[PDB]
């Protein structure tokens, strides 16, 4: 298997992935995102996000052809401490094809991006119960932030959003 | 005071920094500030903006002891979540202390809001300690929710010298 940045044409593969990720995460009802979205989104253009997709070779492709069976949706954030910082919004490993260490390439690879992107550390969410990925992101160094030092994620949809901007 | 708020310019560099501390030194994280000007510069002023900061200035007349006419400020980006849409992010949000009650974080609030609005963002996030209670409920009089709690979401880091070790890896 291979880890490689994303090309315009694995845009459908990408989409795919991201469903059975939402999925795995009881958000699939409210996937918002098209391969218009991403093509737009992604590419080469003022790019918003970047992805890295795994692709296995023809003996192990999927039941549908499908080649990819992996990926990473990543962007730059930053903090007022150390500064840049690597976002990682999504990463996500088919059923059958986790456990062979694909995810660990990936990883790999956007600790290099990291790397060369001059980002101080690398932060992400993980579901409470999510036994498995809590484990795989602690073997390998990571801390939970909202253990540690108490934070808790808040959101402020567009309705209030709308109403503190007309507010005045 | 008067106060004005506007986006911070390659010129303010070294009070948005000054900030930073102020807010650190208010949370007794100061020496935890390893940023430097230069990197506010580099990061916030090239081609690609890692962040962007409104800053509230006022006039010379109420400029601080240091005479410094930046008295708050708010850093923030964009991001993306497939399930939500785009993003406004707060990073950080601050008013020094003799300039606090006068209006001027309600009117930063409310300049952002008008910039998610313009971005087509579908909501603002930003982090809260669980115990400052004050803080949260600031929030949701204002219609915050803490998904961490209500969705099942915890934050995790991988610092610098975990990340070096794999990218080096073998
Ligand atoms: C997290 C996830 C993306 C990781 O990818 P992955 O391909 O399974 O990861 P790996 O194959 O490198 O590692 C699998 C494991 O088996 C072991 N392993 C991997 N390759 C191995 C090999 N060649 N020989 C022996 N053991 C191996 C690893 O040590 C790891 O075990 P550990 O967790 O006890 O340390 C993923 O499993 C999946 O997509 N699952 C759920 C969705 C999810 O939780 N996504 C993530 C973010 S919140
Ligand atoms: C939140 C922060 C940016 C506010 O900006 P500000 O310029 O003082 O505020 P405004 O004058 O525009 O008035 C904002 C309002 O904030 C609160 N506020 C005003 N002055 C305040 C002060 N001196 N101390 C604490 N809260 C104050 C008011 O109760 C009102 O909040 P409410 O609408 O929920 O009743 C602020 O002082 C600060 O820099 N914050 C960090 C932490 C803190 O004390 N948190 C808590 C929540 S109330
Ligand atoms: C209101 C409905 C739900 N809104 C959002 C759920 C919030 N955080 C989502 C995910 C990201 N990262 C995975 C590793």
């Amino acid at each position: 298997f291979v880890i490689r940045p994303a090309t315009a044409a694995d845009c459908s593969d990408i989409l795919r992935l991201i469903k059975e990720l939402a999925r795995y995460e009881y958000m699939e009802e409210q996937v918002i995102l098209t391969e218009k979205d991403l093509l737009e989104d992604g590419f080469g253009e003022h790019p918003f996000y970047h992805c890295l997709v795994a692709e296995v070779p023809k003996e192990h492709w999927t039941p549908e052809g499908h080649s990819i069976v992996g990926f990473a949706m990543y962007y730059f954030t930053y903090d007022p401490w150390i500064g840049k910082l690597l976002y990682l919004e999504d990463f996500f490993v088919m059923s059958d094809y986790r456990g062979f260490g694909i995810g660990s390439e990936i990883l790999k690879n956007l600790s290099q991006v990291a790397m060369r992107c001059r980002c101080s550390s690398m932060h992400f969410l993980v579901a409470e119960w999510n036994e498995p990925s809590i484990n795989f992101y602690k073997r390998r160094g990571a801390s939970d932030l909202s253990s540690e030092e108490g934070w808790r994620l808040f959101k402020i949809d567009k309705e209030y959003l709308l109403k503190m901007a007309t507010e005045e």
